């Protein structure tokens, strides 16, 4: 008979930025091949993070978690957008635990795994923009800030549309992201004088 | 029949010559001789240098028989761009240049300066911006990334006429600023621009 719970493999890198859906997986494996249920949880408590939500596909089917076959279970989600980050990043995260069961009930202990949010200007890094010439170095023309934003955003089509790209006096370029975090791009990679 | 030529030729000015800080012109001259050939003209100040450097002017058809008959005059195209950042004083009105202007016959008879005057005005004299398709937001007082380009992009869509080298800027609360590239500027009202999302639903 089956005295022996399920084992749980989880991803040791959860990064996950503010208001962008990110995606991991769990894979679940026992030794009858099957697995019946899991639970994520904060170590037994609720799991209080409604915005996350996982699949159910497969769940309790004979075969559908065995060493070479295990149980993929899909996590996704979207951190909130005005999600706070603490000072310290090591405390930007939720430490969570999932357990999971077989078809004779034998439930595995709490294992943790822990999602890392991160502002987005962590996962933000935006590329060269082509040089725009400009007349006077300390005073762009609205025009020469046209053609500096446009360049900015012609190399980064990977930041989102939504972000905003202004252009200062002096061609220093800050992109704020819809987080309300920001990248900067110092003078000297956007414009030179004509 | 007079034995020789000794009438200068006889030109008309524009009367209403307007042109606008960063934006090319053109107007005419049209110069007529009772011999129907006018050999050149001179831009001057009253006499002086014309100290216009922007200001050209094409020398086709110069000197040519027939060139400047009352069926057919000679039509000169004066044409320029005033200086982006040309210096408009406090008094609107005094952003003009007077000049003058003679033509030769090929008789050597000169006619009279006569003058002729550029106004020149900011761009925003030139451009009204349409107000934008309202944009909803979810806080009026501290509009979004996303918000900020929607408006943007809202006042961009409704003028059409404004030149693409004109920028929109968009305030925390959605004023907008277009500064045109002689950098004069129109201004949108928040009130004109932006609504709260949850109180127009
Ligand atoms: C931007 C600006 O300040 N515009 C002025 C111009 C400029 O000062 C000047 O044209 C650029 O060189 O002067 C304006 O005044 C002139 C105007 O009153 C004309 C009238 O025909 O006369 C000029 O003085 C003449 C004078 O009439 C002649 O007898 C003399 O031989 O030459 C003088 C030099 O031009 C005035 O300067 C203008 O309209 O051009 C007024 C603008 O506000
Ligand atoms: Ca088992
Ligand atoms: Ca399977
Ligand atoms: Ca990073
Ligand atoms: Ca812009
Ligand atoms: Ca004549
Ligand atoms: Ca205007």
């Amino acid at each position: 008979t089956d005295t022996t719970p399920p084992t749980i493999t989880v991803p040791s890198d959860i990064i996950a930025y503010r208001g962008e859906e990110f995606e991991f997986y769990f894979e679940i494996t026992d030794d009858s091949g099957q697995v019946k249920n899991i639970e994520l949880s904060t170590f037994g408590k609720p799991l209080g993070l409604n915005w996350l939500e996982y699949s159910e596909d497969n769940f309790n089917v004979p075969g559908n978690a065995t060493s070479d076959n295990p149980l993929r279970v899909r996590v996704h989600g979207t951190v909130p957008l005005n999600e706070p980050i603490p000072a310290d990043k090591n405390r930007a995260q939720f430490t969570r635990t999932i357990r999971a069961w077989d078809a004779a009930g034998n439930v595995s202990s709490n294992i943790t795994f822990v999602i890392k949010y991160r502002a987005q200007t962590d996962k933000y890094n935006p590329a060269d923009p082509t040089i725009t010439y400009v007349d006077r170095l300390s005073s762009l023309s609205p025009s020469e800030k046209n053609a500096v934003e446009a360049a900015v955003r012609a190399a980064n089509p990977q930041i989102p549309a939504a972000a905003r790209i202004t252009v200062s006096a002096n061609g220093t370029v800050t992109i704020t992201y819809p987080d309300s975090s920001t990248d900067t791009i110092t003078a000297n990679r956007v414009v030179k004088d004509l």
